């Protein structure tokens, strides 16, 4: 799809791709270089597949956790911003896009899940997961439910699993121990057991996905949802009176969402590396550029200091950051994709009733360290 005369960009379908296309149009007007923005299905899995052939976009947008795996496989080009450009973005966002001492992507925004609630149905949202089932029963009288969120992606269920002690890989000294996974412990089991019990008792449905949960919240059928900043735009249109707040506690402990830094990497096999840098540094990562994307779908807490200062006054962004503080920045190590696959499988299988919580997470513990063999291709063509 890529050619020396134009830019191809991949970004997830829940992000402000229309706003990004607007920045692309501005870039075209100035340079004659046409920018194509695509939102492929499961693009985070598609990229490492197509890039091996010599295909793939010029620029890929995803949360930072996937980028280490890409970098390890030599699929990304090393980015080279000067001293002056680095100072315009928050230092911790640069750390999220650092792999083996090298910058491997441009950071765009910090993302964290929050509790989103209907203020008319629920003037005071629950501080506690434990109190949600009773609230759900209470709301049935009015023909409503308490809570609906995406049960198909482990990103959304992870904050509850992590609350009482679930973790990805053990972080000691400065490195991650890829053998010490923490999805098998009593805390992680307690969290998933609570969720499965909600499902079994019909407080939630195992089949609920992103679109179902969104439709239900935005039409005022459910009092609460769990989602990121990107979701606020469609809620704004719905005229549901909504608030954004701290996620509920579990066993007196905060929910711990995995924090993502939306990042832009340059394909190593791109003929347009220079134009890619030019677009990202001088068009996207500006007040005007981020505004265009943000006005489409909210980015969260943007990496660009000057624009973040303008946005920080938003109470919804303050809540995002409060949840972010209580969560953990995702690791970016290559094993993260195996982790996500293992947890994804564990949640779906436990939620459907195919496996017990105990058995589901036992198998997930293995796959987060053993299913590395399927991932470790070492290039289908060419060597290490
Ligand atoms: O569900 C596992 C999945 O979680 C994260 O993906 C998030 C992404 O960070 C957000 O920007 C948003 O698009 O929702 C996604 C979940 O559907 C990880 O970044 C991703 O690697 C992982 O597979
Ligand atoms: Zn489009
Ligand atoms: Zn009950
Ligand atoms: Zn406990
Ligand atoms: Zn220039």
């Amino acid at each position: 799809k890529i050619e020396e005369g134009k830019l191809v960009i991949w970004i997830n379908g829940d992000k402000g791709y229309n706003g990004l296309a607007e920045v692309g149009k501005k870039f075209e007007k100035d340079t004659g270089i046409k920018v194509t923005v695509e939102h492929p299905d499961k693009l985070e899995e598609k990229f490492p597949q197509v890039a091996a052939t010599g295909d793939g976009p010029d620029i890929i947008f995803w949360a930072h956790d996937r980028f280490g795996g890409y970098a390890q496989s030599g699929l990304l080009a090393e980015i080279t911003p000067d001293k002056a450009f680095q100072d315009k973005l928050y230092p911790f966002t640069w750390d999220a896009v650092r792999y083996n001492g090298k910058l491997i992507a441009y950071p765009i925004a910090v993302e964290a899940l929050s509790l989103i609630y209907n203020k008319d149905l629920l003037p005071n949202p629950p501080k506690t997961w434990e109190e949600i089932p009773a609230l759900d029963k209470e709301l049935k009288a009015k023909g409503k439910s308490a809570l609906m969120f995406n049960l198909q992606e482990p990103y959304f269920t992870w904050p509850l699993i992590a609350a009482d002690g679930g973790y990805a890989f053990k972080y000691e000294n400065g490195k991650y121990d890829i053998k010490d996974v923490g999805v098998d412990n009593a805390g992680a089991k307690a969290g998933l057991t609570f969720l499965v019990d909600l499902i079994k008792n019909k407080h939630m449905n195992a089949d609920t996905d992103y679109s179902i949960a969104e439709a239900a919240f935005n039409k005022g059928e459910t009092a609460m949802t769990i989602n990121g900043p990107w979701a606020w735009s469609n809620i704004d249109t719905s005229k549901v009176n909504y608030g954004v707040t701290v996620l509920p506690t579990f066993k007196g402990q905060p929910s711990k969402p995995f924090v993502g830094v939306l990042s832009a990497g340059i394909n190593a096999a791109s003929p347009n590396k220079e134009l890619a840098k030019e677009f990202l540094e001088n068009y996207l990562l500006t007040d005007e550029g981020l505004e265009a994307v943000n006005k489409d779908k909210p980015l969260g807490a943007v990496a660009l200091k000057s624009y973040e200062e303008e946005l920080a006054k938003d109470p919804r962004i303050a809540a995002t950051m409060e949840n972010a503080q209580k969560g953990e920045i995702m690791p970016n190590i290559p094993q993260m994709s195996a982790f996500w696959y293992a947890v994804r499988t564990a949640v779906i299988n436990a939620a459907s009733g195919r496996q017990t919580v105990d058995e589901a997470l036992k198998d997930a513990q293995t796959n987060a360290a053993a299913s590395e063999e399927l991932r470790k291709r070492r290039e289908a063509y060419f060597e290490k």
